[PDB]
DNA sequence: GTAATGAGCCTAACGCTCAGCAATTCCCACGTAAGA
DNA sequence: CTTACGTGGGAATTGCTGAGC
DNA sequence: GTTAGGCTCATTACT
């Protein structure tokens, strides 16, 4: 198990390649801190004041290979518990995120679900009579009114003063 | 003693890349009334 | 006849969203 | 994936 000075810290702290963070004035090892997000993190403190870092940046900072600005630490296995130095490596977000990809374990159907429904915004239909009606979205009223969408927008944006004898706007608050 | 420190624990934010769908932008086509 | 103006389509863009990193 | 800051309690220190 390698062993190595932690970087702007040394003489305080070490590090070692199997995620083992050792302090040297507390003469125990720091336990790891597994919050809800689940990567292990620790508390280095210098001159009085402690910051907050990441087990496996800590490792693959001191032992692996490749590090370059703006990288991201990659988990091979995505057990965010092995942190082995032989388990990580320096990515690129792009590269982490492909990996994903191929895994197909990347979820956008869940933000699209939510979106089909969050991206509507209410409108107001006044009719040529005078009567008017509040609708979900401007697609919706189209839809039930027998109107074109780009047209009904024109007039919500100001673009146009009215479409097929209706005018719109936008129901405001809530 | 009292007080500055260090180890543990947590919460709060924010960026990457994704890809379906509502909202938008706005170039076009037509019929009609106005311009030279 | 040659422009303008008033409509009404609809094709190509934007922007939003929550997840697993 | 990434960083910051907060809180508690013990450890040490010593105004
Ligand atoms: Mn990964
Ligand atoms: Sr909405
Ligand atoms: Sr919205
Ligand atoms: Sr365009
Ligand atoms: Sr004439």
């Amino acid at each position: 198990m390698e062993w190595k000075d932690i970087k702007g810290y040394e003489g305080h702290y070490q590090v070692s390649n199997t995620g083992e963070v050792y302090s040297i004035k507390s003469g125990k090892t720091l336990k790891h801190q597994i919050p809800k997000d689940g990567y292990h993190r620790i508390g280095l403190f210098k001159g009085g004041k402690g910051k907050t870092f990441q087990v496996h940046r800590l490792v693959a900072i001191h032992f692996c290979e490749g590090y370059e600005e703006g990288l991201v630490v990659d988990h091979k296995d995505g057990n965010k518990d092995n942190n082995l130095s032989t388990n990580l490596r320096w990515v690129t977000q792009k590269i982490n995120v492909e990996n994903q990809m191929s895994r197909g374990t990347l979820n956008v159907s869940k933000a699209q679900q939510i979106a089909k429904i969050k991206n509507q915004k209410p409108i107001i239909v006044i009719s040529p009579d005078g009567i008017e009606k509040e609708y979900p979205s401007t697609k919706c009223a189209c839809e039930e009114l027998g109107l074109t969408r780009g047209k009904v927008t024109d007039v919500l944006k100001g673009h146009r003063i009215h479409h097929k004898g209706y005018t719109f706007r936008y129901k405001l608050n809530g």
